[PDB]
C-alpha cells in the first residue's frame, strides 16, 4: 500500500518548516521576538472594491514606493513581504537540482528554508567573527550560484556589512549570479542602503519591507528593488494577483508624504529607545557582551543564556533564542519596543546574575 | 558578456504569463470579464494590530470556514485565493524535472502557468465534445502524474464533471496521485460538491474561494479542503505568513453565520440572473449556441466572435473572448452581472447579427 506521504517530494518529506512561531497567547506580556514596532498604528480602509480584482502591481503603492525610495517605479516590485521577494529570486534564476544560492550564517533563515522547499542546493560560507563577508571564501565556492543573499544590516547580529566588501562580491558576481542586499532594517539606517548603486551593477536586486520600521507586519507587504531587466523577469514568475485590496489600500496610505514622516519618527523613536537598551544592558551581571545594533533589536551573549531565555519566557518577556545559530553560542536577541518594555528586561535581567 | 537574462532560468525566459489582464481603466461600463460578483460587499476593519506578525493560519477563519464547508478544521488550508492552492499542490507532490500535473483542456489556464514556472511537464487529455472527462484517455497518460486537476463545474464552459466519472478518475489515481477537484464556482450548485467524499478518498483535495459566490475576489482569500494528511504536507511548503491581518479579519466577517446567508442570497441573486440571460441569448440572431451553466458565467458560441467581441468591448462591455481556447472556436465567455448588465449585453448583440 502507498500512503499519501510517499506521493510527496523527498526533499518536502526531510524539511523542517521554518522556526517563525514561538507563541503563548495571554502568557506573555511583553513581546520582543519578532523585531516588529511595539505600537499599533492605525489604517483603515478606503476603497470599497472588494468584489473586483486587485491589479497585480497595484500603481499606487508602486509609485509611492519609488518616490520613498528614491528609485524609477520600473525598479520596484511589491509582494506579500520580503519573504515572497525571497522567493521570486530562486524562482527566476535558480533551476532545481543544478543551480545554487549562497548565503552566509548566522543570517535570516528564509533564504535556506525557500531554496531547500524549491529544491536548489544551499551553500554556505559562514561569515568572520565579526560577522562580515568572508569574501576568499565566497570567491571559491562561486560555481554553479546564482543568487547569493546578503542580510544588511544582519539579522540577528544587528551590524551592517562594509560597502566596500558588497564591491567586492558584487565584483566576484557580475556576469555569473544575482547579488540579493536584503535591507529589511535598512530604515534604521538609510544612509547604507545600496539603493543607489543600481546603475553600477545589473545583477544588484533590493529586499525591503513594512514589516518593521513602518510597523505594519500585519500587512505581509513588501518589495524588490532592482534593474528593469530584473524586476521584469521576476514578474514572469510572480503569482497574477499577489496583493490583496486591503494591503494595497492601506500600505498606499502609509507610504503617503506624511506616511515617510511618521515611519522616520518611529525610527528616532526605536534607535533612541536601543541606545538606552544598550547601555542599560552592558552593566548587568548576567550579560557577558552587548553587540553593536543599526537595527531595532540587539544581539547579546549572557552567561546561561539558556536558563536566562527560560526564566524570562517564563515571566511573560518574550524574546528569540540564537543559541543554536552558528557562531551565536549563549546568544538571545532582544528586539527594541517602548520605555516601559526595555525596563521590564533590564529588571528581569538584574534578578538573574549568579 | 553574460546578460542578466541569461542567468534566468530557461523555462522562465520562455514562459509566456498568464493572460488574466485586460484592462482598458474608465473605457469600459460594464465588467463581465472575470466571474466577479457585480456589486460591493462593504467590510471594515476591526483589528487594529497590523504592527504585529498575522498566524500563518488565522483560527478564525479556518473555523469559520471548516464550519461553512462541513468539513473538520483540520482539513482546511487557508492561502491566497485558489491560485495559491493550485500552486502549493505542485510544490508539494511534483518533483521538478521527474514528476508532471494532468489536467483537461479547455479550463482553467493556472494549472498550467504554476506548473511550467515550477518546473513540472504539463500532461493534457483534452476533455470529450460534451467537455466531461476522457477516462480511457486519462488511464493511458498517468505515468509519472502526481496531480491531477479537474474544475468542477468548469470555467470556461460551466457544466458539472459527472460525478460517477469522479469515482473513476479517482480510482485510477489511488496510490498515485492526488486529484484537485477545483471548486471556484461551487457555491453555484453546492450539492455536487465533493467535499463530503474525504473520508473515502485519502488522495483527494478541493480548492474553493472566497474571489466569486462570496464577492470577496480584492481579498485574495481561498482555501484548499483535504484530508489531515494532505493538508499537513501542504502546510510545509506554504509560506511562514501566507494571509494578511486585514485580509483574515474581513474574510472572518464574511464567514460569520450572517456573512453565509448572505452569500447564497447572493448565488440566488445570480442563479436568477443566469437563467434570464441564458434564455435571452438564445432567441438573439448572432448567438449560435448557448451552453448549460451552472456557474456565473455563460459560455456561448457566436457567429464571427472576434467581430461581436470587438464591438461590444468597444461599446464598453468587456466580455472573455475564448476563442483560442481547444474546441472553443468562435466563443465567448460572459460574467453573469447586474439585471441592467445583462440588457446591456442583450442589447448590443440584437445590434449586430448580420
Ligand atoms: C532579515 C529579514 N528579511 C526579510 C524579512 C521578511 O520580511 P517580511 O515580514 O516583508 O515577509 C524578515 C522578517 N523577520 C527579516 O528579519
Ligand atoms: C476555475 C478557477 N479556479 C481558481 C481560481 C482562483 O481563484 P482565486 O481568486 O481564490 O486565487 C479562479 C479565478 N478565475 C478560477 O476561475
Amino acid at each position: 500500500t502507498v500512503t499519501i506521504t510517499d506521493l510527496a517530494r523527498e526533499n518536502v518529506r526531510n524539511l523542517t518548516p521554518y522556526q517563525s512561531a514561538r507563541r503563548l497567547g495571554g502568557n506573555g506580556d511583553v513581546w520582543l521576538n519578532a523585531n516588529e514596532y511595539p505600537t499599533a498604528v492605525e489604517f483603515q480602509l478606503t476603497q470599497q472594491t472588494l468584489n473586483r480584482y486587485p491589479e497585480c502591481q497595484p500603481k499606487a503603492v508602486i509609485e509611492n514606493y519609488a518616490q520613498y525610495a528614491g528609485v524609477k517605479p520600473e525598479q520596484v516590485l511589491v509582494s506579500r513581504g520580503a519573504d515572497e521577494g525571497i522567493e521570486l529570486l530562486i524562482r527566476a534564476f535558480c533551476e532545481p537540482g543544478k543551480d545554487a544560492i549562497l548565503y552566509c550564517p548566522p543570517t535570516y533563515g528564509m533564504y535556506s528554508v525557500s531554496a531547500e522547499t524549491i529544491g536548489v542546493e544551499c551553500r554556505t560560507v559562514p561569515t568572520l567573527d565579526n560577522w562580515q563577508l568572508d569574501l576568499q571564501g565566497i570567491s571559491d565556492k562561486l560555481d554553479g550560484v546564482k543568487v547569493v543573499y546578503v542580510c544588511s544590516p544582519n539579522n540577528p547580529t544587528g551590524q551592517l556589512i562594509n560597502p566596500q566588501d558588497f564591491r567586492t562580491l558584487l565584483e566576484l558576481t557580475r556576469g555569473k549570479a544575482i547579488v540579493v542586499a536584503d535591507e529589511a532594517y535598512i530604515e534604521f539606517c538609510p544612509q547604507a542602503s545600496l539603493a543607489g548603486w543600481l546603475a553600477e551593477y545589473p545583477h544588484l536586486a533590493i529586499l525591503r519591507t513594512l514589516s518593521k520600521a513602518f510597523a505594519l507586519a500585519g500587512l505581509r507587504c513588501g518589495f524588490t528593488l532592482a534593474n528593469e531587466e530584473v524586476i521584469n523577469l521576476l514578474m514572469k514568475v510572480i503569482a497574477p494577483y499577489p496583493l490583496s485590496t486591503p494591503v494595497a489600500d492601506i500600505a498606499a496610505q502609509a507610504l503617503s508624504p506624511q506616511g515617510i514622516v511618521a515611519m522616520r519618527e518611529r525610527v528616532a523613536q526605536i534607535i533612541a529607545e536601543r541606545e538606552y537598551l544598550i547601555a542599560a544592558l552592558k552593566e548587568i551581571p548576567c550579560v557577558e557582551q552587548v553587540f553593536d545594533s543599526e537595527t531595532n533589536y540587539i544581539l547579546a551573549r549572557f552567561k546561561a543564556s539558556s536558563a536566562v531565555f527560560k526564566s524570562l519566557w517564563d515571566q511573560g518577556i518574550i524574546l528569540r533564542d540564537q543559541n543554536k545559530q552558528p557562531s551565536l553560542s549563549g546568544c538571545l536577541r532582544i528586539t527594541v519596543g517602548t520605555r516601559e518594555e526595555s525596563q521590564r528586561v533590564i529588571d528581569a535581567l538584574r534578578a538573574e546574575q549568579v
